[PDB]
Formats: structure tokens, C-alpha cells, sequence
């Protein structure tokens, strides 16, 4: 049971850019908590969560298939100063990852595997879902306004329900 | 206030090598997963876990002192086929760890900060212990054998309480 | 919405392999336990469990797209006294479903079909990770050997 | 110990024919099912279960006494459309089945064997019992009549107040 | 209603095998806790324990039947050193047990008396089962090694916690 | 009221010994945690807790006869590096405890006193019960193997009372 | 740690003597369940029962001190038809246990030994305790008769 | 990775003052508790577990950079009839516990380790209110008187409600 050297780097390709997605997201948590940014904090923390379990079935397929799982490749990581700047580069990592996805998805499944390619659907839909998000956000504040949409969200104290 | 970049780089430099510890350990009890290992694999995934939370507290600590903290870079990783070589690689990234955090816990001891002397004092008593296991259980399998050894890790029972 | 010949007849060979496979599984499985052999019994007869609810389905499927299923046939079992060669077979006999699945899945979803289709690729993900096992265990026995691995091994609990 | 090759064959037919029976309760659950008829294929589905229970303890026994239990050959399996023929089929499957079951006890409590005898007694019984219900099933819809007798085995409902 | 003397003595003698059989299991389970191993010791003593609970309805059944049962006679006791001459010594109890147990149904249900029977076969069923343990076990020891099997029965590994 | 001083200096000697015997249990428990081993850790901390209650209830009983325990010497405790050397030589300190303690009994009852000389016998059962169980571990060893039974104490243990 | 051949002895010929003992209780307590006097019939098999427990403590000490014990002779047992004999089969057994017991206290003592001696003073008071019921309930069945003691011990409230 | 010979005769001296203390203080209990002195023996008792924590902590970390502890050597242990002598005597052994220890703590904060200091400063802080403990009572029976004390300390064991 073995399979070509194809799948294997589209997947490797993949696994490096959630990795980067992780590191990528949890500091923008960090760096916007310190800030004092409430709830962007707790929703960034859950998206870096999925981005972890999503790495975690990209490895346990990896090594199904008798790959070797790389970690030292890393992409590009940027950060950002406002909300607007890092929402705009995690659209761009959306972006990329959703373009790598489909050309993987249409190679390897021109190759007879399945597996593979439902893990594949998986993460596309999952980014396809954040990355509605992060747009909607970006519209919302630029119809809004940056010093008032920051207010929105901040707090001291913890709500009981 | 303020902190003296040279606080900063040796705060960065152990964040690297905790990011590469975390990597490290996760690959590796993912490889136990896959061979059939089950305690080892619960144990390294609770290092690791404890490596993430000395990662967070970090980065908190240098994020309050005004710092920029880098993920893009990392150190070497290294991987093993059977568990004696791993073992041993975990080994020499714990002692480097530790000759690193002596050496910069004096140093910002010698200039007027006591908090991240704290956080590295902390830090280096939790990878002794760590490191302990290690060597109990490296002196172990060479004085028991590496195959009546693997013979108690693997239990296929799955028992609920 | 009547079904199509060559629909049927892979729907029928895939059903066929079922049968052969829970026979095969349960086989072994009594005869590990009347050996003495717990854990692997109790593991085998949940698989063999495991491709009966597979049969079941195929056959609701091949039931809705008004077919008649045939059960008077069955492909050959084959037996053995060591783990080795049980396991081995196993092996094969999954190895077999999966290539003819393959072509089957592509020819299938070539004909303007969709519902056999995603049936067909559970049946897919269960088999490989089946074949994953097996592949392991082999792997871990062939290290260990055969008396090591069969004592420590037992427990109860 | 080691038993007569007679009685291991006598029980590895007795194994082809719980098979067989398996196989064809399960096909006319499943049948029913598909045309709408819920409690006698639920009827159906019980005593399939109930002719597994029987083949894994013949098995067991089987294997009690170092014999080689295969289920690689097995008998002809019937398929009948409307109620009627598939009762009739069934109804000669337990024949045939008690058949042997009398001729095989008969045969192997001369030979010192008891605890085999008793099993057999016990799927006799079984059995017994079962073509009692399929006879007097079979008389009921004789006398009623198809259509109506079918008429009150339906619901589209799937009722639970809770 | 009083039975033949042949049924009496029949019964007297599967009553002294019981004896020697909960002796010699009772014997044997405190050699294997003093040795330190506690599968094996609880496992025989439950089999003590049974077999105890076959000597109470095998006496009961012939204290009906107006009898006086013998409780003096007692067979000879085999005690060894290691596990194999203890499971050699119990197949060889429970072989010559079976032999009887054969012969005594056969005749008894010659003779007109069935209760006494029917406890004989269900004593038949009990040692045959227990027979099958003995045998298994056997074959696992010899194949595993005396040394490696035994390393399973004994354990100190905290079971306390649940 | 006052003792003699023979059941003075016997009750004081013996509190030197279970001292002894208290310091080296717990240095052969660390050291058995600090090589991995379990349960013989666990096993020989609820020893030496045994031997620390007989220290407690032997300083009571001296006292109340308005003696003077000593506590300021000891004797020589001893130390291995493996599982053989410190079973010999828990064995070597029991068997001297044992000695002397009958011989104390012995004396002390012949001169008047039975209530140090049921504490006496209280604490000779438990030593006897602490000696017949290392012989038998030590049997054990021997026998099975050094490593391979040290392969059934490193880990699988699972405490969960809940 | 290997015991003298006195004391192993005696605890052989203890351990055999109480092991009929046990027998001859169940087989007593069979014949007075048979005819319907339950409540002695389930102070009997108490009574067994203790003694199967007594039996196992023996052997455990007795294979405490490299023995090796005996199951295979017994001693002699006595049945009976009605009350009085059986009464005096047990009392007479108590007495002979309770007599080969002092002496074997009194040797064991001399000989420098301390648990054993300890497990038979155990023992002997329970003799004690067994043999004063057993007494007086020969001398109470006496003074008030047989039909009337059996009409008291009668159950008859079999469920079915 | 195992320390120099300097600490290790530190931790196994203070080591054996700790088995010295715990039997002193036991003794003490015992002798209070038979004259009728109740809750002097509690305290006592609490003070001695306290004590054999101490040294069952101290004497792992002393196996643990690979030591030899030794159990055979005592120091010396007096006893009192009132009081006032027994107090004396553990305020004595207090001093010199604070005294060693903290050139201890000291000598051995200067060679580059840590954690040894850490229990260090746990042991200090813990010898520091027993002293105060001790010398409080002292001073409050000076205050008082004798028979006064007792009577306050003193109750019956009626065992009988
Ligand atoms: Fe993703
Ligand atoms: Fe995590
Ligand atoms: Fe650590
Ligand atoms: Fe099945
Ligand atoms: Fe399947
Ligand atoms: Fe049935
Ligand atoms: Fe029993
Ligand atoms: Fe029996
Ligand atoms: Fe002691
Ligand atoms: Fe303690
Ligand atoms: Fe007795
Ligand atoms: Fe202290």
C-alpha cells in the first residue's frame, strides 16, 4: 500500500500552510488580546483550534499513506498594527489555501483515490466558511468605522450564562 | 517602561526552542501512534501540551515587556525510527535548553529583572524533570532489552470505570 | 427507476465478498477464542459485526434500485492455525475488495451515478483502515515474535 | 477426547441447514420490509436472530470436539414473491430440518453421546415450535384471505409518544 | 420407593470421586497461593467450590432414594511440584470421571430411573466443560513456556484502583 | 510501676532494631521509585509504616513502666543497588529480629510479664508474615528471572478508585 | 525457618481429625434436614461451616512451616438414628479433640513456639463453646423428651 | 549533569538534621501526651509530620542529581522535663537550621543552581515560624507562670460524650 510522490507534496503543501495558519492566527490572538480586544481574541482562538484538529487529519492521512510527515518547512508569516491588515493577510492565506486546495483536489482525483480527497472537501469548506467571515468583518467595518467597531468589543468583566 | 533587547532575544531564542520541542514531540507520538505504541504516545502528548503552556506563558511574559516575538524561524528537528535514537535527540534539545535558560536566567539576574528569572527558573525545573524520565528510562531499556520492553506498552484493552 | 445490469452485478459481487469476509472473520474469530485467545476474538468478531451492518446497507441499496440479490453464491474461505497466515489472508481478501471497489467507484460514478457512489466510498475508508490494522499488527508481531507477543499480552479486566 | 466422524457430520449438516435458514429469513425480512409489511418482518428479523444463536452454539459444539467446522458449501436458498410460497418454503425447510434432527438423535444416543443429544433436543424443540406458528399462520390466511389478512399489518405511522 | 442396590452403589462411588476431587482441588488451590499465584488458586478454588456443590445434590438425590451414603471410603490423592503434573493429575481424575459417568447414564437409563440420570448428565456436561479448560490450558503451557506463561498469573501491579 | 532492667534494655534494643528497619525500608522504597519500579515501591512504604506503628506502640509500652527509650544510636543499615541484595538483607535483619525477640519472650516470660509479651508475639506474626512473603518473592526471582520479572512491575498499573 | 517434626505432627493429626469432624457435621446435618427438623439442620451447617473455616487456618499455618500436608487418611466417623446418639458422637469426638489440644498446647510451649500456640487456643475455646451447647442440650432434650422436643423444633413452613 | 560534591554534603548534613529533629520532636510528643498534656502533643505531632516532609522531600532531591544518601549518621538529641528546657532545646536547633541553611542557600545560589536553593528558601520560611512559634510561648509562660500554663493546656479525656 503505497502511493505516488504527487499526493504526497499537495498534502505536505497543505500541512505546512495550516501549520503557518496556526502560528500566524495564534499571534494575532495574542497580539489583540494584549490590546484589550476581547472577543476577536476567544473567536481567533477557536479558528486557531480547527486550524490545529484540521492539521492533526492532515497528518494522521499523511502517515497512512507511508509518507514522512515534514515540519521544518515554514511559509511567509506576517503580522499586522490594526484589525484591518491582519484580516486582509488571513484573507490571502485563505485565499492561497483554497486555490492550492482545488488544484490538488482535481489532480489527485484524477488519480482513482478518495480517501484523500474527502479530507481534502473537508478544509476547503471549513476555509471557504472563515474566510465568508473575515469578509463580511471587513465590509462591516468599513461601512461602520475603525474607532467605533473597536468599541464594539471591548470588555473587563465576564458575562455568567 | 521598558526591557533591554537583550532580554528580548534570549526570551526569543527559548520560545524557538520551545516551538521546536513542541513539533518535535508531537511528530514523534504521532509515529508511536502509528506503530502500535499507546502509553508513550499519552505520555509524550502530555509533554508536548506542557511544552505548549511553557510556549503561551512566553510569550505573555514578552508580549508585557514590549516585545516583538518571532515565529518564523526554527531550529533542527530531528526524528528516529526505534525509540532509543528520539530518545536521545530529546536528550541533547532538553540539555541545550537548559545550558541556554542557566545562562540567561544569571544574566538578567546580574541587571535588574526577576520576573523572567522566575518564568526561566520555572521553566528549567519542569525540563529537569523531563529530563529525568528520559534517563530512567533509556538506563531501563538497556539493562531490561528493547523487545521485552515493547512488550508492556502495547495493551489493546480500552477499559472505562 | 429501475437500476442499471452492470450497477448490479458490481453491487452484487461487492455483497458476495461481504458474506465470504463475515463468514471468514467469525470463523477465526471462534476458533481464537476456543484457543484461549480473548482480545483478538472479541477484536474480529467486531469487525466481522462491523461488515455485517456493511452487507445490510448494500443490500437496502441494491433493494431501492428494484434488483434482486442473490445469496446462493459465495467466493471461497480460507483458513490457518497460526496468526501469520490468517492475518495474511485477511489481507489479501481486503486488498482484492479495495482494487475491485476502485473500478468499480470509478466506472460507477462514469455512469451518471451518485448514491452507490458515496456507499462506496465508506466502504472504501472502513476497508483501508481495516487494512491499516492488520498491516500494524503484522508488523508488531513480526518484530516481537510469535511466543512474546502472545503472552504478555493477555489481560482481563 | 475425540468424537465418531458420524456425528461431526451429522452436525456440520445440521450447520449447513441453520445457515441456509439464516440466509432465507434474512432475505424475507428484508423483502417484506421493502414492501411495506413492518410487524412480520420484524417477526422475521427475531427469528433470524434467534437461527444465528442456534448456528454459533452448534459451532461450539462442533468445536468441542476437535472437529473442522466449514461454511464453505451450503444448500438451495428459495425466494418466493407473495406470502404463500415463501410460508411454504419455510415450512419445508423445518421439515427437513426435523427430519434429520430425529434421524441424527436417534442415530448418536446409541453411541454414549448426551450432551450433543441435548442440543439437538433443544433446536428441536425450537424448530417445533417455529412451524406450529408458520402452519397456523399459513391456515389463518387460507381461511381469511389474502388482501384483507394484509390489509391489517400496515402503518404508515411510526408511533412514539415518547 | 426404594432404588436398585446397583443405582446405590453407582451413586456411592461418583459421591467418593467428588470427595477426592474437592480434597485434591482444595489441596492443590492452597499449594498455588502459597507458590504466590493467584489466577490459578482462585480459579481451582471456584472449581472446588463447584465440584462441592455437585457432592450436595449427588447426596441429596440419594438420601431421597432411602439410602445410606458411605462418607469413609475416599479414593487416592496425587499431589506433584510443578504446574504440568497438576493439570496431568486433574485430566486424569476427570477422564476416569467422564468413563463413569458414561457407563452409570448408560445403565441407569436402562434400568427405569431418570432424575438420578438426568443429575448424571448435567455432572457429564460440568466435567467436559472442565476438561476443555484443563486441555486449552495444557496446550497454552506447553507451547509458551513454563517459565513466560507463568509470568502472566503472577502480577503486583497496584490492582487495587477501579 | 518500675520494671527490671532486662525488659528495660529488651524493649529498648528492639526499638534500635525497628528504627533500623524503619530508615532502610525507606531508603529501599525511594530508591526502587527512583529506577522506575512501582509497586514494590508502594508495597515496601506500607512495610516500613507497619514497622513505624511497632516502633510507636513498643515506645508507649516502655514508657509506661517510667523507662528511658533511647533513640540516639542505631544499628548498621545497609544499602543495595539490586533487587537480590536488598531481599538478602531485609531477610538477614528479620531473621536477627526474629532470634532475638524469642529469645527476650522467652526470658521475660519466665519472669513475670505477659503484656510486653503479647506485644512481643504481636510483633513476631507480623515479622513472620514480612519474612514468609520475601522468601516467596525471592523463590519467585530466582526462579522466573531477573528481568523478565522485572518486566511486571514498571508501569500498567491504573489506580482508579473511581 | 523449618519447624520441629512434633509440632508438624500434631498439627497433621489436628488437621485430619477436624476434617472428619467437618464430614460428620454435613452428614448430620443432611439426615436432620431429611426429616423436617430445619432449625437444627441450620445450626449444623453453621456449625460445618465454622469448622471448614477452622480447617483452612490449620493447613495455612501448616504450610506456613515448609509442611506438607495430608488429605488423604481420616479417622473413624460414627452416624445415628435418633438425637441422643449423634449428641454423644459429637460430644466424645470434642472431648478427644479437646484432650490431644492440651497436650499438644502444653508440648508446643515447652518447645518454643508462639503462633501456633496461639491458633490452638483459638481453637480450644471454640471447642469449649461447642461442647457447653452441645452438653446442655442433651441435658434440656432429657428432661423435657423426645416427641415434645421434636414438636418444638418442627418448621413445616416449607413455601411449597 | 549531576552537581558537585559541595551541595551533596549540604543536602545529606541537613538531611540528617532534619531525621534528628523529627525523632526529637516525636519524643517530646510522646513524653507530653502520657502526662496529660494534650494539645502540646498535637502540635508536636503536626510539627514532627511536618518535619518528615521536609526530609522525605529534601532526600529526593538529594537522589536526584544521582547522590548517596545516608541514613546511619545522627546528630546529637537531648530531652527536657518541663517546658521551658524543651523549648530551649528546639529553639537551639533553629538557629542553627536558619544559620546553615542560609549560608548554604547562599554558596550554593553562587554555583549556578536553582532549585536546591528553592527548597532552600521553602525549608527556611517554614524553621522561621516554628521559631517564632516557639519563642512566642516562652515568652507568654514567662509571662504567666507554670501551673497556670498547664492548667490552660491541660483537659480530660472523659471519652464519655
Ligand atoms: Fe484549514
Ligand atoms: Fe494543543
Ligand atoms: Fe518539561
Ligand atoms: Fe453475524
Ligand atoms: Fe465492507
Ligand atoms: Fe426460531
Ligand atoms: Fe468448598
Ligand atoms: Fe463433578
Ligand atoms: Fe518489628
Ligand atoms: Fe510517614
Ligand atoms: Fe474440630
Ligand atoms: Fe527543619
Amino acid at each position: 500500500m503505497q502511493g505516488d510522490p504527487e499526493v504526497i507534496e499537495f498534502l505536505n503543501e497543505q500541512l505546512t500552510a495550516e501549520l503557518t495558519a496556526i502560528n500566524q492566527y495564534f499571534l494575532h490572538a495574542k497580539l489583540q488580546d494584549h490590546k484589550g480586544w476581547t472577543k476577536l481574541a476567544k473567536y481567533t482562538r477557536a479558528e486557531s483550534f480547527d486550524e490545529m484538529r484540521h492539521a492533526e487529519v492532515l497528518t494522521d492521512r499523511i502517515l497512512l499513506l507511508d509518507g514522512l510527515p515534514n515540519y521544518q518547512r515554514l511559509f511567509h508569516v506576517r503580522v499586522g498594527q490594526s484589525v484591518t491588515e491582519m484580516f486582509q493577510a488571513d484573507r490571502e492565506v485563505e485565499l492561497e489555501a483554497i486555490d492550492r486546495l482545488r488544484r490538488g483536489i482535481e489532480v489527485m482525483r484524477a488519480k482513482h483515490d478518495i480517501t484523500s480527497a474527502n479530507v481534502f472537501e473537508a478544509i476547503l469548506a471549513d476555509e471557504e466558511h472563515h474566510i465568508d467571515y473575515l469578509e463580511t468583518q471587513l465590509d462591516l467595518i468599513e461601512k461602520l468605522g475603525e474607532s467605533l467597531y473597536l468599541s464594539t468589543v471591548i470588555e473587563q468583566t465576564q458575562p455568567d450564562p
